[PDB]
């Protein structure tokens, strides 16, 4: 009965139904207490073709089950995985930027702003993801998460905060989606825009629908 399961547990418990997620837009990340027959209302889609999408999706056995692992363990996961990922990425992506706003700065459909707004981003992660590991993290390791509320909440609004700066920079790019006249970079560059996108999905995801809760409980 997938309709009726949070979307945040779905994406957990089946591969890649985070990517179907992405497709219709629904935050897994951000809005993972939803369950999936609101957000399907929400969009206006049709909630029985989603459910075989993810009916398909379940077939292949899933990877690596994180509901379950160690806290320590989800812990250097994550700074490894996507905050020293995300450290790589936006720096690239800011210089194709520079880069394109710079050459194309005269046709109609260049992303004008781009390079601003992808700096806005880099600048609340950097600064987000040093609390997370030299403050927030390391008490998690310690077993103190059910103390930490209010830091927790305060890190799930920054996670929204970012989802704000991410629809701005879709909004910028069209969706992501390059006009005709764009060159190899520019194309480069909006596939790497929706690789970041998916990795800080999963990335929040993974903190605000598995960390963060197991913490509060007493983890
Ligand atoms: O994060
Ligand atoms: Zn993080
Ligand atoms: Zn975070």
């Amino acid at each position: 009965a997938y309709r009726d399961q949070p979307l945040g547990e779905l994406a957990l418990s089946i591969p890649r139904a985070s990517a179907l997620f992405r497709k219709y837009d629904m935050d897994y990340a951000a809005g993972g207490k939803q369950t999936l027959a609101r957000a399907a209302a929400r969009k206006e889609l049709d909630v029985e073709v989603i459910e075989a999408e993810l009916a398909k999706l379940a077939e292949q056995p899933i990877e690596k089950d994180w509901r379950s692992a160690p806290l320590a363990e989800i812990i250097d996961h994550i700074i490894v995985r996507y905050h020293d990922r995300h450290r790589e990425q936006l720096p690239e992506l800011i210089l194709q930027a520079t880069k394109v706003e710079r050459v194309h700065a005269d046709k109609p459909s260049v992303p004008k702003g781009l390079t601003k707004y992808l700096t806005m981003l880099h600048e609340e992660l950097s600064s987000h993801m040093m609390k997370e590991e030299q403050i927030l993290f390391p008490m998690i390791k310690q077993g103190m998460g059910s103390q930490a509320m209010g830091p927790i909440s305060v890190m799930e609004s920054e996670h929204d905060e970012a989802g704000e700066l991410l629809e701005v920079i879709k909004h910028t790019t069209n969706n992501v989606t390059p006009p005709p006249e764009a060159c190899t970079t520019w194309k480069a560059m909006y596939n790497g825009i929706n690789e970041l996108i998916d990795d800080l999905m999963d990335h929040i995801s993974l903190e605000n629908n598995v960390l963060f809760p197991r913490a509060l409980a007493g983890e």
